[PDB]
């Protein structure tokens, strides 16, 4: 019979430095772990065919990588899929085939409790002209510039939870920010870890989700959407969420 | 030049008798109207090519039609797309290409305020062994049977808001139901119209969304997902929601 085997699915995984319960490196095979990996694996197990595969980390592990650059590595055929906390953003849907979302997402504004009389939501944050913290690597920076009219110099990329907290505590006149703009899944973790000093202000002012980003016309994208809906019906998406994420804390 | 023109996009639209602000017949061209039609049209307008099209009603206009049968009319090539309040259900994703969702959905339990000590959510409703009201035509009937272990004889299909309200008011021992199980978008309208006598009980116990159902491998599905995300960023999905749906009422 023919000697040459099939190439395995090349899975690109963002090498996250913050909010690592969503997805991160693992010292042990398969070399990655977290909520999005367990969902991906649970969905792979429901496909009606084997999927030989390997997980390849993307980023230097010092800062969160560019998620737009990770998605374009799929577009450029360096990976077959991007697996992780990959937001379903307009520009990315032009070039990859996302699954149906496996978790809902949306941007929120986070500010100190003491500041909520002047920063009440995205509209007051826009007109404040104060600095706005964001993660490294997120779609949110270009979203703020292009959709919310934020002057680019106002956007302050921050490395990790210690810096998210430091920047909010210092505030806008002492080298920090008026607010952080980030997706609600991350903020649920940040508020779990910050002793009731910060809160969301105003409406979740965008709505989308996270999906797995396959190449254009991939039959895996179709079959993994069906599998994600199966996990959702079975209660498995909720079980996997409970395994990795807990938003209960002491001060409330 | 060649005489024979292109066939227009055949759009199948459910001929709804209840919750007609989501989608329904219109006496005036294009012969259909509502929230899902305005979203579809707004998304069509963002595509980088014209899409000659026509809207064809599906159902006798006496009861809500079978949404599974509407989706299978796309699969069977009688329509090119199903446009309306089409839930993204596991079985349907095997055969059609849904867009990314344009609105979040999920099932909820609705019961009289007075009954919330015995019916507190889906778990207590399951174990109650009492009758459960559902819409005509919804995925929810088979969902309850197959995912929640409901004996089929317990499920009572109801025609319209007058019957949803009548069945809850009569209750389970006087020819009515213990609860209605339906998607939250419909229940938001029902509670707007029912004078604070009924409420949701327990968690929204499923999560998915509504999408437009194109044929397998349709390039329109790809490009209309991009367009839906554009409408979401621009705030147009919110503007269209506000045009059609208002959940404010007098008793609260």
């Amino acid at each position: 019979g023919s000697a040459m085997g099939s190439k395995p699915l090349r899975i690109g995984v963002p090498n996250r430095v913050s909010y690592t319960d969503y997805v991160s490196k693992d010292k042990n095979p398969p070399g990655v772990r977290g909520y999005c990996i367990d969902v991906f694996e649970a969905a792979i197990e429901l496909l009606p065919y084997p999927v030989p595969r390997t997980y390849i980390l993307y980023g230097d592990g010092k800062r969160n990588p560019s998620y737009d650059n990770l998605v374009n590595e799929v577009v450029a055929d360096n990976f077959d899929v991007a697996v992780g906390d990959i937001t379903i953003v307009t520009n990315r849907t032009r070039y990859v085939d996302f699954t149906q979302p496996f978790i809902e997402s949306g941007l929120v504004v986070v500010a100190p409790v003491k500041e909520a009389g002047t920063i009440e939501g995205i509209d007051s944050l826009v007109t404040s002209n104060e600095p706005i913290g964001v993660q490294d690597g997120t779609f949110a920076r270009n979203y703020l510039i292009n959709e919310l009219n934020i002057l680019p110099s106002r956007i302050v990329p921050l490395k990790d939870e210690e810096q998210y907290l430091s920047a909010l505590q210092r505030g806008p006149n002492a080298g920090g920010v008026a607010a952080i703009v980030d997706e609600l899944p991350y903020i649920e973790v940040l508020l779990t870890n910050s002793n009731c000093k910060f809160r969301t202000v105003g409406q979740e002012f965008t709505r989308t989700g996270w999906g797995f980003a396959f190449q254009r016309d991939s039959p895996l994208a179709v079959d993994m959407s069906t599998a994600i809906l199966q996990l959702s019906e079975e209660g498995e998406l909720e079980k996997i969420h409970r395994k990795w994420l807990n938003y209960k804390h002491e001060c409330s």
